[PDB]
């Protein structure tokens, strides 16, 4: 991910758990953990969460393996709220990227 194409900036699509702390965890996990992912622009595969959750196997990394250990509290909850959002928006930006390829076409 020395390059990649930062998978847009979704500003958090609001994933809302209707929680106090785990919600908030995600709501801060929009900053500590981002609302954008690390991947290059795709529209040449079938599976989404494959390439997508992989882009987060990049993103959540950079954002939880140093970006979190900078004084954040990441628990199993953080993993999900973060991977889940960052993944499903990498997925959102997968279908977006797909059609973005249609726009650049």
């Amino acid at each position: 991910l020395g390059g990649y194409m930062l998978g847009s900036a979704m500003s958090r699509p609001l994933i809302h758990f209707g929680n106090d702390y785990e919600d908030r965890y995600y709501r801060e996990n929009m900053y500590r953990y981002p609302n954008q992912v690390y991947y290059r622009p795709v529209d040449q595969y079938s599976n989404q969460n494959s390439f997508v959750h992989d882009c987060v196997n990049i993103t959540v990394k950079q954002h939880t393996v140093t970006t979190t250990t900078k004084g954040e509290n990441f628990t199993e909850t953080d993993i999900k709220i973060m991977e889940r959002v960052v993944e499903q928006m990498c997925i959102t930006q997968y279908q977006q990227e797909s059609q973005a390829a249609y726009q650049r076409a």
